[PDB]
């Protein structure tokens, strides 16, 4: 689906269970969950459909 927004910012520390970005997929909102801790680099300029895979985002492992 599309990419509306980023909820964190490029270069920020995460935790778990922490929403980083919001997408809309069959007509609803969508809590990108992350799965790791660590300095996004904002990799997906806004507005974009995505896929199950995508590279909206690269931290490394804390």
């Amino acid at each position: 689906g599309k990419l509306i927004q980023y909820i964190v910012e490029d270069g920020g520390h995460v935790f778990a269970g922490q929403c980083y970005a919001e997408i809309e997929v069959m007509k609803m909102v969508m809590t990108l969950t992350a799965v790791e801790s660590g300095c996004i680099h904002y990799v997906k300029r806004p507005g974009a459909a995505l896929d199950p895979g995508c590279v909206l985002a690269k931290m490394q492992l804390d």
